[PDB]
């Protein structure tokens, strides 16, 4: 996209109809933070859900952000290709002003 920051976009974790089940959700943030802390340190991970069936904008991505850029830079290269449910992981950088809001597309 543009400049990299500590953000990482991700796709392909979660689908449109599984962010439904509230003791599956909270495993799914924890199970992604050991793996990433691999690289450096995941500040935390973001997972919008649908509402009761309803798509919202940003649906079916998750974005992790992290604790320098540079750690960031090491892991969105490093895990091109892993696999952080089932499928494959494809990672993109992001902006962080979106990331803090939700003003996920």
């Amino acid at each position: 996209g543009g400049h990299p920051t500590e953000v990482l976009c991700l796709m392909n974790m979660v689908l449109p109809e599984e962010l439904l089940d509230d003791e599956e959700y909270e495993e799914i943030v924890e199970d992604v933070r050991d793996e990433c802390s691999k690289y450096g340190l995941v500040k935390s991970i973001e997972i919008p859900r649908p509402v009761d069936g309803v798509e919202v904008p940003g649906c079916g991505k998750i974005f992790v952000e992290f604790t320098s850029v540079f750690d960031c830079q090491k892991a969105m290269q490093g895990l091109t290709g892993r696999k952080f449910a089932n499928r494959v992981v494809v990672t993109k950088y992001c902006d962080p002003d979106s990331y803090h809001r939700r003003d996920f597309w």
